[PDB]
């Protein structure tokens, strides 16, 4: 129904706001584009399913997500990504490890503030009977 559109539309808006204040932070820069091959070839081989935040822009405006839980299974990837790759005891692994887990904190306590649970229940429901 238009009642349907009108709710997956609002759920963009939502997300594109949530993922633009989230890509401004100066704490998470190295998570605002995917990791260049160059740079780092040795990327691609360990992690499976890269994950950043300009993709995340990119997957909301084709309709990916029509939930807000499959919008935090990007930004959870997004995190667990950094945790694998850089699980060592240095201190640039440390620092990126710490400021992954801020991005995740900081998105899932947004959503918790911000997000209507009725409404992200109703897409729950339109999503179910798709
Ligand atoms: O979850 C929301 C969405 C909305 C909002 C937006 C930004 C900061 C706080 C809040 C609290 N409020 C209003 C409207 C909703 C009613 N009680 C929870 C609820």
């Amino acid at each position: 129904s238009m009642q349907e559109e009108d709710t997956f539309r609002e759920l963009r808006i939502f997300l594109r706001n949530v993922t633009h204040r989230l890509a401004i932070d100066k704490r998470f820069r190295v998570f605002t584009k995917p990791v260049d091959p160059d740079e780092v070839p040795d990327y691609r081989t360990v992690i499976k399913e890269p994950m950043d935040l300009s993709s995340v822009i990119s997957k909301i405006d084709l309709h990916k997500y029509l939930t807000v839980k499959d919008y935090l299974r990007d930004i959870d990837l997004i995190c667990s990504n950094a945790l694998e790759y850089n699980p060592d005891r240095d201190p640039g692994d440390r620092l990126i490890r710490h400021r992954a887990c801020a991005l995740r904190d900081t998105a899932y306590a947004i959503i918790k503030e911000e997000l209507d649970e009725d409404f992200e229940q109703l897409c729950e429901e339109i999503q179910e009977s798709r």
